[PDB]
């Protein structure tokens, strides 16, 4: 225990002397140079900040990590966050996008996506959905179904407009578990049939293989299965492929000790980088073909460490538990945010860990355990997951007033968020490459709330 | 297995034959005489449809509970449900509200609650929070903290309002209230602030609760120490409040189920809820009055979430290697877990069947996915394991329901994946639909962002 509090303000001093995204002023933590504790004076709690210069670091190691093979193509996974001036950063850095909905596909379009810079996946793609991809020319539609082909080629021939696609394979308790792809035993006679379909153009092979995934293993296995796929059909249908499209999956750090993590166990802990993917991915393609082009579709690792989720101590409480004669048995110290599981989602249904930290006290020693609440009704809306169990380490002087920073907070936190007791979705702030700040989100009001509904006011 | 299956259709029949909700209608199922089929063809699926009428039942079970306390007050707690119709449906019905949130406050006077009727919960209720419910004259501010009572001192006596409240005590038979141990000098204390009322005290035991000894051993605790403060302090309480968590039936075949391990399960209804209520409150008083914040009660089984069935697939295990082991039959309908959350995040069973061939015999076991990006977005909680029934001859285009869809449905959607949130249908008293929540947009979603 004292060792687990030794540890962890080990780890509050690498953040503000080690860590490229962040420094202290005035005992305040500061990211790009921005005063966190100033900027939730200025902006009401809780919301989120983005750092431009961080997301454009993160697409340089992605980016840096192909060097071995020249014709890679970077889509970000927008489904990670679509906030638009988030996905506008992404473009200026130069990469392109990957869409999960026909929404999705509409507003990477609106900011500045071409459509020969867009990949669509998904389950379900309707023939409104694909009728929208197949008129925007998108550089891919990934197919996940048979059912979804016969619309596809329907659409097409209405369009008279080629819809260039990947076949999805699931590349593995797979029948019960994975909904998504087809069977790879599947993939020859789906194959076959599109190279017959006058609008519908084959390009390639797809996979994904899961998100935050801390090892190589997973990546070169499931690539082999999709390469070897690969050159086989070639032989068989007697065509070359364009590319080949391997997927997402990049892990980010959430745990950063890692000599006293096991990724294995506990994928917090990252297990391996970029360079790691990018090397188990480009060794198996070019078993087969060093020309070909690879696809890949990274999200959680282009913003996961580029937002800071920033929420005020609310309230605070003592909570003690007696015996049967009135002797003390122990105390909690309770700390309430307002922010729980409704603005960080995956905190709770998720069970994952964020670094926490007081932002307003960054140099104090983070010395006291307490208990961590939301302001939600859910007797659950509470962090449980603690650095000790359900506790977490804050300065024992804490006052209420206070801002909290949860750290790494970029990935999946902005979309999932919902108004569970009508508490508004949060506002977005963005640093840009110069270090200055504006809001890219607006705190849902009372009005935007109230307005999806049809009723007559009292 | 086939005994498994044997009995989900023999709850499919009671369902159109049996139950005071649904019928049949062209081999459809009906909600309140409405063809739900053929209202799915009216609006884009999935949405939600809400049932007046079944509002209005769940509304009276809990008010004839309580017949053997006259002097009862019953307060709908709004996290629930507080899409406006709901609420105005709820009023209508003649009860009260409670919220848990300055929005929530404004919402329920705006549809037309009275400060009088208006219950205010929470564990962070901040100053301009405190300020908007004192001011709008709250029939009770649901005290949680000391730190939230000395604001409460502050802001009434700046105001110079009176500000109505509860303390919410936590009886140790967890976050929310104070230790029994404070209830004493906190009411003293109250007694003495010039513009705090002190009404009585306050527990809420938890939610789907499926068993009558939690809610009979906590409102003992109350009642035992309001008797005891009434003595030392020389006051008569207005009221106590005891909370809600009246269970809501998931499952109905009772016989099969031991809610003690499964709450989906009921166990009790609201008869033995007010029971031992009422037991205990009448050991000390039966003037005073008790009130109750019954939520997820009022319209869980008020709802359906209809969503179309969207794309099917076979996946095919050969033997792990090679030959057929299996074979499994996804059906992917248009409602994922960012539609009906609780199916995902909280292990929740809802009934499911197909409403566009409700009168067919559910024999086929497939696994039913979500359209969401997430491998994790199907639904895990099936008749069989993570297996589901619906009819062999179930197609793309028919409409699946889930059943009992009506608490805490609607406000914990989310945009993932840019996939609207659903559109809201409420059946009336006379049978009539209309819309009472629009589908967001694709203006709606990218309003809230500032852009070029
Ligand atoms: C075809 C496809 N291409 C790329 C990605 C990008 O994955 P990455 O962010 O790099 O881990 C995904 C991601 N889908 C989901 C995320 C789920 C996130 N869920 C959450 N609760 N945060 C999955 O792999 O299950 C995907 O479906
Ligand atoms: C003071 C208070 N008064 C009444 C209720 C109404 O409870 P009822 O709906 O009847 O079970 C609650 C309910 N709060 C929460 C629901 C949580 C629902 N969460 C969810 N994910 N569906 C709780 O008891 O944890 C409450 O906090
Ligand atoms: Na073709
Ligand atoms: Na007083």
């Amino acid at each position: 225990t004292d060792s687990i509090m030794q540890n962890y303000n080990q780890l509050r001093e690498q953040v503000i002397n080690g860590d490229r995204r962040f420094q202290h002023k005035d005992g305040h933590l500061c990211f790009e140079g921005v005063d966190l504790d100033a900027l939730a004076r200025q902006y009401p709690t809780p919301f989120y900040v983005f750092s431009e210069p961080e997301i454009i670091r993160n697409i340089h190691e992605i980016q840096q990590a192909f060097a071995a093979h020249k014709n890679t193509k970077t889509f970000f996974a927008s489904k990670t966050c679509s906030v638009m001036g988030v996905l506008k950063a992404i473009r200026d850095a130069g990469i392109c996008a990957e869409a999960n909905s026909q929404y999705e596909v509409r507003k990477c379009l609106e900011i500045g996506f071409r459509g020969d810079q867009i990949v669509f996946n998904g389950v379900v793609k309707k023939p409104a959905d694909l009728e929208y991809a197949i008129a925007n020319d998108l550089y891919l539609i990934n197919v996940d179904s048979l059912y979804e082909l016969e619309h596809i080629d329907a659409i097409s021939r209405k369009l008279k407009k080629v819809a260039n696609v990947c076949v999805r394979v699931e590349p593995n308790v797979t029948a019960f578990h994975a909904k998504s792809g087809l069977d790879l035993e599947q993939a020859e006679e789906t194959c076959r049939r599109i190279l017959a379909m006058p609008y519908v153009h084959l390009r390639g092979l797809h996979m994904h293989v899961g998100d935050q995934v801390p090892e190589s293993e997973p990546f070169a296995k499931a690539t082999k299965v999709l390469v070897d796929e690969s050159r086989r059909l070639e032989e068989v249908l007697g065509i070359k492929f364009d590319l080949i499209n391997v997927g997402g999956g990049i892990p980010v750090p959430y745990k950063y000790d890692d000599e006293n993590g096991d990724p294995l166990k506990d994928n917090m802990y990252a297990g391996i980088t970029a360079q790691d993917f990018a090397d188990a991915v480009i060794r198996e393609v070019h078993k087969w073909r060093t020309d070909v082009e690879i696809c890949i579709e990274p999200g959680r690792k282009v913003t996961g460490s580029a937002a800071v989720l920033l929420t005020e101590v609310s309230c605070e409480k003592r909570k003690t538990n007696y015996d049967l004669n009135g002797n003390v048995e122990c105390h909690v110290e309770w700390k309430f945010v307002d922010a729980g599981y409704s603005v960080l989602s995956d905190s709770q249904h998720f069970d994952w860990f964020f670094y926490v930290y007081n932002a307003s006290r960054m140099t104090a020693a983070h010395d006291a355990w307490i208990k961590l609440a939301g302001p939600l009704c859910d007797g659950g809306d509470y962090f449980h997951m603690g650095v000790k169990g359900e506790e977490f380490l804050l300065p024992k002087e804490t006052h209420v007033g206070d801002i909290v920073a949860f750290l790494d907070a970029g990935a999946y936190t902005i979309e999932s968020q919902t108004v569970f007791n009508n508490r508004p979705r949060t506002g977005v702030v963005m640093i840009d490459k110069n270090g200055d700040t504006r809001l890219i989100r607006r705190e849902d009001s009372y009005e935007d709330m109230v307005k999806y509904d049809i009723y007559l006011a009292a």
